[PDB]
């Protein structure tokens, strides 16, 4: 395999984060945003499947973790959304996991970026 | 009612020079530039604008990670970072930069 | 030269009225008390040394996060944070404070 | 299952933070840190196997993560270690996962806590 996938832990709880919608744009030639891929995290905080590594070209992507629908569906949190944007496999084919550490107004991400 | 403040949190310092712009949303739900700065000695970036044009709305902060680090001779993962959020307590928006990793928080007084 | 700041994640705002306590790692690799204060009103603990106490050595800042979150009513996952360094550029010690999860940074200057 | 494990990222590379000392102590009832059990992370920045649900009893524990060995061994940063110090199945057994994320001058962590 999967190469690209999020995890999501909610420091409140000091659990992953379930159910956080994720939407995966790829920036086009155009330079405007399409829509790439989404989903949704699972009982583990993670969302793998989104896409194949065929399909994960190389490119600009960004990946917007739903953090305010999340936090709403449970309190009224500060950020709409944490938005992850980076260029992917610009050096040839990589696996990138996006991790992301959601409080109510704050977040951190990190990427870990392998190379299989 | 609007204060930027980036840290790096390779050097443990402010982080200088970094670009920052600020964005609301337009009715047709596009980004209109709204402000822009590049961050102080003390990774200080005020005066974006007033208590008069900051009216509710959301708004985007688009902080320009990538030359930064590019300045600095490393290799970083993200394009930029961008706080997004509803503007509806002076807000003080903070972020704490890695190469790999960013955080940012609201201070909202 | 050493300033405290603790931010509270969960509210976006200074954490208030949190015990600071430093130690000194002593010659018998004991901790020493050394200084101590609460945060005030915006989240920061200032004057707890001197340039001239304040020399070089293993330096502790226990923050009692704890007592902080059950004020609130909350149950938290930590006893207290911890931050432990050598004092060899002011130090900034800053945290950031979420019930299972915080983050601290160095900013030297 | 593995009751308390310790998870390393390093913010630096985005990689798992391998190779990082880590230290367990117990608090005992002289109100002293004994030794509880050690370890290093592998190549997955993650360390397993420190210890068992039957030794692991209630207690308050501490976590020592040894980072500015880490560092060094690669840097020189500013924090001696990061310690993480909790009580520990005061109400019935759980499952503790201690995450970790290193930059030289800051690190942050989170405990992910599981009732299996």
């Amino acid at each position: 395999k999967c190469p690209l996938m999020v995890k999501v832990l909610d420091a409140v709880r000091g659990s992953p984060a379930i159910n956080v919608a994720v939407h995966v744009f790829r920036k086009a030639a155009d330079d405007t945003w399409e829509p790439f891929a989404s989903g949704k995290t699972s009982e583990s905080g993670e969302l793998h499947g989104l896409t194949t590594e065929e399909e994960f070209v190389e490119g600009i992507y960004k990946v917007e973790i739903d953090t305010k629908s999340y936090w709403k569906a449970l309190i009224s949190p500060f950020h709409e959304h944490a938005e992850v944007v980076f260029t992917a496999n610009d050096s040839g084919p990589r696996h990138y996991t996006i991790a992301a550490l959601l409080s109510p107004y704050s977040y951190s991400t990190t990427a870990v970026v392998t190379n299989p």
